[PDB]
């Protein structure tokens, strides 16, 4: 909610390392490689649940 | 997709001049016609083609 407001409504995409932990994620940010894909936000449908977000993958960086 | 980011989405379709020639859109700016028609894009459809914007005539200009 709070990117609907910025001008550039983007998102990034990051993939997690081996033993996945949400306490970890929200603990150590060493668990996201440090490899991502940043891409723009299409549109929030949430149909079912209150986040159905749309990520593809789009310009790599690490 | 650059305009996407724009505050303000709208979109200017003018009308191009007789022995249309592809290469000389871009080559030259003179072949289109003065009179145009700007307007503001409803929502991007991208159903089978990456591209299938939808153009209305709204404020003519010339």
């Amino acid at each position: 909610r709070r990117k609907v407001r910025l001008a550039q409504p983007y998102v990034g995409v990051f993939l997690k390392r081996d033993d996945s932990n949400e306490s970890d994620v929200v603990e150590s940010l060493d668990e996201i490689f440090h490899t991502g894909t940043f891409a723009q936000i299409h549109e929030m449908q949430d149909l079912g649940d209150k986040l159905r977000m749309i990520v593809m993958g789009h310009r790599r960086v690490h």
